[PDB]
């Protein structure tokens, strides 16, 4: 069956860039994919997207949409040291923390860092 790892890799690799705000939904999308053992319907739906033409990016949001298990999910809370912690590119994306946030309103992951402060990963 495929592992989160080789989703993972297989999402990467249509991916321009390194650590950017994609990448980070990636993980995000197949930690909570492997939790619901629904990495297959998620790689499917990647799949498909590529299939009729849409950007690996537009296939990514597109899971947040169309896979029930994110629909209304709120981001995962990623504890960390400081803001260094966050890749390079993503750094422009990190916002204050909304009222609500949602996977499927571009709230990737909310990063608590260790002196309490917390940012949202946006796109």
């Amino acid at each position: 069956d495929i592992s989160a790892k080789d989703l993972r890799n297989i999402m990467y690799d249509h991916l321009p860039g390194f650590g950017t705000a994609f990448h980070q939904l990636v993980q995000v999308i197949c930690k909570l994919g492997k939790d619901s053992n629904s990495l297959d319907i998620i790689h499917a739906e990647f799949q498909a997207s590529l299939a009729e033409g849409d950007s690996p990016q537009c296939a990514l949001i597109q899971i947040t949409k169309r896979v029930p298990i994110f629909q209304d999910a709120a981001p995962p809370v990623i504890h960390i040291r400081s803001r260094g912690d966050i890749p390079r590119a993503c750094q422009k994306s990190l916002r204050p923390v909304p009222p609500s946030p949602k996977i499927d309103r571009g709230w990737v992951c909310v990063f608590q860092l260790q002196d309490g402060k917390t940012l949202g990963l946006k796109i």
